[PDB]
RNA sequence: CAAACUCCGUGAUAGCUGGUUCUCCCCGAAAUGCAUUUAGGUGCAGCGUCGCAUGUUUCUUGCCGGAGGUAGAGCUACUGGA
């Protein structure tokens, strides 16, 4: 019997989204851009090397 | 006031400065080279990580084959110098 309360996605289709920057416990005060530089800010363009 | 004030383009643009929030488990860097209107930026390769693949090809030692050209030494051997 299946009722609308017992589906269940498979296993590994759903991944956790990344929250950047939520505390040292996980993604902390830096969102993994390192310290300062231009990634630190916006970007740099697909070109200009 | 070395170009008045209010509104608008306007979230002007900031390679610069600050800040970036709940827990645990696993691995774990560099401050190098090259290039750069480049030197406090950026990209490539090394350095990490995760996956896949080859599953030891890697590591240590022993032995073997090797080329050096340093320490030292030498100079009636040269270049110098006494
Ligand atoms: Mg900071
Ligand atoms: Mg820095
Ligand atoms: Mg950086
Ligand atoms: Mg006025
Ligand atoms: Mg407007
Ligand atoms: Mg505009
Ligand atoms: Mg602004
Ligand atoms: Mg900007
Ligand atoms: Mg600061
Ligand atoms: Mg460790
Ligand atoms: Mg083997
Ligand atoms: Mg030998
Ligand atoms: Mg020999
Ligand atoms: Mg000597
Ligand atoms: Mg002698
Ligand atoms: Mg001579």
């Amino acid at each position: 019997v299946i009722k609308l309360h017992d589906l269940k996605p498979a296993p590994g289709e759903k991944k956790a989204k990344t929250r950047v920057g939520r505390g040292e416990g996980s993604k902390g005060k830096t969102a993994g851009r390192g310290t300062k530089g231009t990634k630190a800010r916006k970007n740099v363009p697909v070109m200009f090397e």
